[PDB]
């Protein structure tokens, strides 16, 4: 039971992306730690994190054959 207005869900910011991104990269296996130095929890930055690599790929901007 729930409604759509702000509350339950998080909108995550350039900021806290960026950041994201860095911790993500230095420790992949340490969301636990990650989640608190951040602000965001431990499902909610690697959800994010994941959602950010893939949403990369669409843009229309072309991959670099690497």
């Amino acid at each position: 039971g729930s409604s759509g207005s702000s509350g339950k869900k998080t909108e995550w910011s350039r900021e806290e992306e960026e950041k994201l991104l860095h911790l993500a990269k230095l420790m992949p296996t340490q969301w636990r730690t990650i989640a608190p130095i951040i602000g965001r929890t431990a499902a909610q930055c690697l959800e994010h994190y994941e959602f950010l690599l893939d949403k990369a790929a669409q843009r229309d901007s072309g991959p670099s054959s690497g």
